[PDB]
């Protein structure tokens, strides 16, 4: 059979890319002109020796079907599918202009000039067929450079998308051509131009589209089956594009493109295991489908083409490189005045780059191939194919080696300042740690003997990159430095999963676009850009809301029957429509049965909401669809005009009541892209808030100059608070969408630490591998069912959020306690709930609305829904500390200091209330105090947050005298209250952080000022 | 074109198997049977509606070829390749002999009942035919529960091991009796039918042997190249099937069998991104073979086998079921006085799952497929097809559906105590980790009102699983409980890297295996098994040592000219033997040149040895084939008997000696194989030593009877013992290739802690992502290049041993004194070089032999080579501390104490050379001393050395006071010397951990004993 032949075939192709490949690592041209001149060697060879010619003939060609229907979907998914999707939207209509209006001024001018320069006497058409083939790309040799150099990252996602959707026109512009070339057919009318347009230009993208949301949405609800993953992308892959393509004639390689895209973007609903799994198979397809597009390129060149090349043909080809390189040039610098005013802009040595870098690829040589094919005897095919493989040769040869020197002369290698100190302070990092490592194994009893002399030199890593005008320099020395522990901070925050990796390129784009441009510090205008929802989707909201304002089976029978019925709707009317006497029959039977029996919505609704039935609008249109069905169907029992018209009524009024249930859902899809949008900007403002709390801690630190300090502190505090407000006001806007978003990320947190105590218990060797990975398994089945929760969560009851405060969340009698001694309050706008100085009223916990505080030790910031305010109040018994004013319309819960005393004196358990209230005070207390010595040390907030939830409250009163044991022991803070010094009797009167040295302490009755002290065990 | 609508037929599968594996999750019976009844459905459609009959047709029957040639390879290689390698090696022979008899005696049975009790008449090899298909299997439902269940691990792999060659060898038995019914030839020979037998069997092992040592040689050698191993393992797999079972003719299968089995062997030369994408891979292609395979059945048996199927075809089914597995019970029944012999053994229960678990599967219906085309109208396709699918259904609706009950009954289901234990504590801490991590939550600013009643309830982890006779009560108890803690330690030493996988799993099975047998604990020699090397490798390297005992150029030349030559040689004699007038004489004249041309290997070697050239004796082979050349030459300026021998002479003696050249290789390969030997048994020996040490601390703290301590403590050192002097022993059996097992682990060792620097700086922010990307990956290729490091390594001389010692590593001043005053000495076995109580004479660097040690704080163990004895006899200047003999031929430098006293008083810089010398002497104080508070804690030794790598001495003698702040400290330990504390006034006179509530320390000079003290930073 051929098949296992062709399988051979394909492993000799294997085998030469893999040597072409190993080989020439080292010398600067690509490894595909290498399998181009073995493709020219084994062509030479199979001509001569006859012996090897019979085997081989056999699947040296290619049909055009082979080629444009297996090997053109491969390369394309393999583009589209490896691409950063979100830079490419960002830049989408700077790219997609450059991309379809230059491949078309590109084409047409090189078609112009393939009928004017050559003396092949082509008509418009082949020169046409001959521009679309030119103008074809493969910038994946440029675009690797881009990526490691680093500068202009923007400019490789530009190369990269242009070269998609190049590729993807190119290829429907071909098919046009080829189609008026090879396969000519009557003259049609423009109607029909104008839907063959519609059909492969707009059909073909929304196919891609409705295949990926289905593919997606079965995605999402797989688990523990890799395998059924990736063998539903793949079917899918294929099944769009055949589809597209042969039965609905719609461009299938848009489709491609799109379902490649959509499949990047959604990878969240993709377990990692399958994300690897498929860009790598499909790389490998790609890899494959080039080195078998380029032998055979080079088989054929030498087996058809050369034996009919002149020497002006040799002329033309250098003629038309010349030319194809001045066209892109032309095109870009003509579109340069729009590009410059659209995504990222256009740097003139960007657009010498996008120039130069244009490689042509195996897309150019397969639609040759094509060409040849079908030309059969013809010259054409062979001219094609020769200039065709002569242009992809020029530039692999030319472009894709002097490229590198090009980035150096235009001054795009070098590598910044920044990034070759971190790398060589990482190097020194390293290398200390291997001298380190490097003793202790000297120092070893097993490995005494070793020979050093190999091992130190077979570790080393080596460095892979080798008065005011005072006052300003050190104004940008602190601005810079400032920004590096800013990005540091978002790095952090990352690592451990406060933040999404959208999120984290967000604030990284806007700190590194920070630092390039001068006196500039992270603009919060450019964050509101993310939570600021555009108004669309709030709008068809509220419309639908609007427009959707007795048994429960009614309904869903109901629903079911309008899907069953529809069915011998369009099977009797298609039929009527298109021109056995049993099945005509039997459908007129069954549309008056159906009628007949949906008496069981109409006179049953009737009777059972009564004569108000028709008070709901929908129930109108029930009757006036029954009022015409009756018409229609009673004149059965006494035409053309007749049967027209009723097919056109029995079938649109049918359909349309569906609509009514439809509604429901595409509220929830509008919530879907609301919760999207709502969800990056709440990411975005958290991260910002709390990489500014956290580098406010570092800069105390790392500048000197007590004026830099204030001015940094200043626009650094002045950044923060009009966040901290944005975020309280986003909840009043959207309550229960943001309700999701916290308890999605809440349950997030929760399974990434239960992660982490699986990873210790393993490494720990407590639990083995095999009993880790069925509970991971579990870990992870939860994670993704986390991206089906419901977009938005209905928000809880105030007796909810009594049932859940930290310290209430105890005891049920407690509980019952708080509900019978409990008063609810309501403000308005700029109504103060609490001012300094006044004496303990009660306790505020606040269930609605946005409240700010001042106060001296200043704390300018704001509290919202679950934050309780007068912690204390009831503890220190002294006047307020603070200021606390409504920014919004404001509803508590307060209760009595009088209420409190009951409880407090009452709940004496060892869990006691006071107990836990103090221990909440104290977290709040502690957790700037343990910044403020480890900031510098590299803690994160809510590391530190976790180290201090493991302590507990000194049990003091026992007696009042402690000493401590590190052994049982690792931090201490003072919360509150007098103590003392056992050794230097010297007093301690603040909250403040109890320095290790600190040996033993003492404690009196200071009734007005008593301890508290909190320590943290190990 | 077909292959289109082949890949939509593909995806097709691709959809159903999807939809049939999701849905049928919750029921019992396995995916395929519902892919068999979605066939059958298809089937009836694609029969009674002819517009899609004459869509489907052409792809729904498949040729002979596309089975055999594709479907089977993919099959049997994903089998081969997801297996386990070193237990089925471990237990070959009892999964061999029951394969390959098994597979003959129930063939054989099968077959005579095939031919009495059905009516159909068949002859014998139909018969076997049918016997062949029906002794197949696919235990892949079976195996997966005996991995969850976790019992009887071994049976698991027996199962799939019988199972896989079971397979392979059924595949040949059927291309026998296929050819032998269906392409029928005249009889052949029986000496041609024996060569057939050696062409199958034994050309097949042997031919997929060659093409796997030549893969994994060529993947040693690719580097940051994915793409290239994949492509050439997909390329190897495939072409190793096509030229063996096409071009050879030899059994594809079976070298299918033993690539993947190498391959899998091997994994170590495969980057382990490639590993894991290379099983996920196979394991998609065996699941849309098996999709495809039976959809395929049930289209095929409705459409062609159940038209022609009688009442008595189920009778006969029936009966077949029970007969084979009846057959199955009885020949496994029947071989158990062996299998008990040999392997692992075999219990009566696991014989009966063995019987019960044999499932039926894609296999044999591929062979029944074959059949069934291959008999086109004759009723014997039907027969076959019917029966293997009424077995498969049968066995998959039975057997694979009972398994589990039969697993229970018979008593296996039941997890173990231990395991449950492990796993509900492992439960109840995550769920603490969890409730704090809630309470976090709970009490933070921004995700304060998250509903916690959804929270709570997402992220719960629930269990999986849910006097002298008191004296031998507690006596098991702690055997079991010591046990424990060893597995512990060798989980703990894998996940750092101190043990390969294989080291780890041989000694896990060691205490399994001592855990279920009474009274038993981790036995030495069973250990031995391990490092004493099998004879035969030693032999041959000895033999060939002794085989192999003028400028550079001219060997590499002549090496280079008789591969050159023999071209001309093979091209002449093959022609000649077969039976271009220029070509014989060109050839002749080729070979005359040639003979001309070796005057400069013979006479210029004749005259650069001068007369005692033929001393060497490879020059009297070289005299001798010239001496023949010579006549057999000049006889063409002067027969059949002439010409038929001189072909067998000028090719015989022209290839002998090449061998000169080969054996230098050959001894590589001994070399290699000695070389992993020996390294596995130094891992093991090793690895159970530092286990030894570490639970000898716990023990301590973890039984309370203190005669069993002491039983439990010897038993352990006893052991040890034994282990520390056989591998003393075995680096003087074999030097180089122990040196070289030494630097691989010392180079292995720093390059993990290289890349845990790396993952640091990245998890700080420190570092970019893509910048730790450049730098992991110059630490793989480093950890690639590990594995080429060479077998042997000569051993270093002695002054680069007095070079590298920990504190003579310094100084090039200080190492050229040392060289200048030092004494190298000799000593024979039992001379004792140091006695307990004498005054110091000097220090001794051990550079050759193994001493034993002796001396009360007892003591008993050995050193060896690069370990220095009498460390602080030039410090402390007191009696020796201990007793050091001769275990073999030692030869140590010996550096009098008078040599030391000048470089001591005069090398006192910063890095002061008695700074270095205590601190080396402090390491060695100070490990045992964390160790015996910390053993408990979970840290091990290798952590603790590192940890106290950072440490210091105290810079004493500055003033005789100090008192530290943990902010710049985390540990001490007082190491010699007096000192006492400044608060309580209590001297310390002895190596102790300084306790970490010890405030302050004060010195004075007791000149005797003076103090050093050791503090490490954080």
């Amino acid at each position: 059979a051929h098949a296992p032949k062709v399988i051979v075939f394909i492993s000799g192709s294997c085998l030469f890319g893999a040597i072409s490949r190993s080989l020439f690592k080292k010398l600067p041209i690509p490894y595909t002109v290498v399998l181009l001149i073995l493709g020219a060697i084994l062509g030479v060879v199979a001509s001569n020796v006859p012996l090897v010619e019979e085997h081989t003939r056999d699947v040296a060609h290619m049909d055009p079907h082979v080629l444009l229907q297996i090997f053109l979907p491969v390369l394309i998914f393999e583009s589209a599918f490896a691409m950063d999707v979100h830079t490419f939207m960002r830049s989408f209509s700077q790219v997609c202009i450059l991309a379809l209006f230059g491949l078309v001024v590109a084409s047409v001018l090189t078609a112009v000039l393939a009928m004017n320069l050559f003396n092949y006497n082509w008509n418009f058409s082949e020169a046409m067929m001959f521009g679309a083939i030119m103008s074809a790309t493969d910038p994946v040799a440029v675009v690797a450079l881009l990526k490691d150099l680093g500068a202009s990252k923007q400019l490789g996602t530009i190369i990269e998308g242009e070269s998609l959707l190049n590729d993807g026109c190119a290829i429907v512009i071909f098919n046009v051509f080829m189609k008026m070339v090879f396969f000519p057919q009557l003259t049609s009318t423009v109607g029909q131009n104008v839907l063959y347009f519609l059909q492969v230009a707009v059909a073909g993208p929304l196919w891609g589209y409705a295949v990926a949301k289905v593919t997606v949405f079965f995605l999402s609800h797989i688990f523990n089956d890799a395998l059924v993953e990736i063998t539903i992308t793949l079917a899918a892959t294929y099944l769009t594009y055949y589809i597209g393509d042969i039965w609905l004639e719609v461009s299938g390689v848009l489709a491609v493109v799109v379902l490649g895209l959509i499949v990047n973007a959604e990878k969240t609903s993709i377990s990692p295991e399958v994300e690897v799994f498929l860009h790598r198979f499909w790389e490998m397809l790609a890899y494959l489908a080039n080195t078998l597009i380029f032998m055979m390129v080079g088989v054929v060149v030498t087996q058809k083409a050369l034996v009919a090349v002149d020497k002006m043909d040799w002329f033309y080809l250098i003629i038309l490189y010349l030319a194809i390189t001045i066209i892109r040039g032309m095109v870009i610098s003509l579109f340069s005045p729009i590009l410059s005013r659209i995504g990222y802009g256009l740097t003139w040595r960007n657009a010498v780059i996008m120039t130069w870098g244009g490689l042509r690829g195996a897309v150019g040589l397969a639609l040759a191939l094509v060409v040849e094919n079908l030309a059969g005897n013809d010259v054409i095919g062979s001219k094609f194919l020769f200039h065709t493989a002569g242009i992809v040769v020029l530039t692999l040869v030319i472009n894709a080696t002097t490229i590198q020197t090009l980035l150096r002369i235009l001054g795009m290698s070098d590598i910044s300042i920044p990034k070759r100190l971190a790398m060589a302070g990482a190097v020194r990092r390293i290398h200390e740690g291997q001298n380190r490592t490097l003793n202790m194994l000297k120092s070893d009893r097993f490995l005494a003997d070793a020979d050093w002399d190999i091992a130190t030199a077979a570790c080393e890593i080596s460095d892979p990159y080798s008065s005011p005008r005072e006052f300003a320099d050190m104004m940008e020395e602190a601005r810079l430095r400032m920004l590096k522990a800013e990005k540091i901070s978002y790095w952090k925050q990352f690592e451990h999963g406060m933040l999404a990796r959208e999120a984290l390129r967000l604030l990284v784009q806007h700190a590194e676009v920070a630092a390039d441009e001068k006196d500039q510090f992270i603009l919060v205008d450019d964050l509101k850009k993310s939570w600021q929802i555009k108004g669309i989707y709030p709008w068809l909201k509220r419309k639908l809301e609007d427009l959707i304002s007795h048994h429960m089976a009614f309904e869903v029978t109901i629903n079911i029957a309008i899907v069953l019925n529809i069915v011998p709707i369009i099977m009797e009317f298609v039929v009527q429509d298109k021109m056995l006497q049993k099945i005509e029959d039997a459908l007129r039977i069954s549309n008056y049965v159906f009628f007949v029996i949906y008496a069981i919505e109409a006179i049953v609704k009737i009777l059972g909401l009564g004569r108000h039935y028709i008070v709901s609008h929908w129930n109108k249109f029930d009757a006036f669809i029954l009022v015409v069905a009756l018409v229609d169907i009673i004149i059965a029992e006494t035409s053309s005009i007749k049967v027209v018209k009723l097919f056109r009524l029995l079938r649109g009024l049918r359909m349309l009541r569906l609509t009514k249930a439809l509604i429901p859902k595409l509220i929830l899809v509008v919530n879907g892209k609301i919760n999207n949008q709502l969800s990056l900007g709440y990411d975005v403002g958290k991260g910002y808030i709390i990489g500014e709390e956290e580098v406010g801690k570092i800069i105390d630190r790392m500048v000197d100059n007590k004026k830099i300090l204030r001015e940094l502190k200043h626009i650094s505090e002045t950044g923060r608070l009009q966040v901290v407000k944005e975020l309280g006001l986003l909840q009043r806007e959207h309550p229960g969408i943001a309700v999701s978003v916290k308890t999605r990320q809440a349950i997030r947190t929760i399974l990434n630490h239960s992660r982490e105590t699986i990873h210790e218990l393993q490494g720990a060797g407590l639990l083995d591998e095999m009993e880790a990975h069925k509970l991971e398994l579990t870990v992870e089945i939860k994670m993704k069912r986390l991206m089906n929760a419901p977009s938005s969560i209905p928000p809880p009851p105030p007796e909810n959020l009594l049932k859940n405060v930290s310290w209430l969340a105890g005891d049920m009698k407690l509980i019952d306690f708080i509900k019978a001694r409990a008063s609810l309050l309501h403000f308005d706008y700029g109504e103060v709930i609490v001012r300094e100085g006044d004496e303990s009223d009660g306790l505020f916990l606040i269930v609605s609305g946005l409240v700010k505080l001042y106060g001296k030790s200043v704390f300018e910031d704001y509290l919202t829904v679950g934050n309780v305010i007068g912690e204390m109040g009831v503890l220190t018994k002294k006047p307020r500390n603070a200021t606390v004013t409504c920014e919004t319309t404001v509803q508590v819960y307060f209760i009595t200091a009088e209420d409190m005393n009951i409880a407090i004196d009452t709940f004496t358990l060892y869990p006691s209330l006071e107990y836990r209230l103090w221990r909440v005070v104290a977290i709040r207390i502690a957790t700037p105090l343990i910044m403020e010595q480890m900031a510098f040390q590299g803690w994160t907030q809510e590391k530190v947050k976790l180290h201090l939830e493991r302590g507990y409250l000194v049990d003091l009163a026992e007696s009042h005298f402690q000493f401590n044991i590190d052994a049982t022991l690792e931090d201490v803070i003072l919360i509150n209250g007098t103590a003392y010094n056992a050794h230097t009797r010297e007093e301690i009167r603040s909250p403040c952080l109890i320095s290790r040295t600190v040996h033993k302490l003492t404690f009196q009755y200071t009734a007005t000022e008593e301890p508290r002290l909190f320590v943290v065990r190990n």
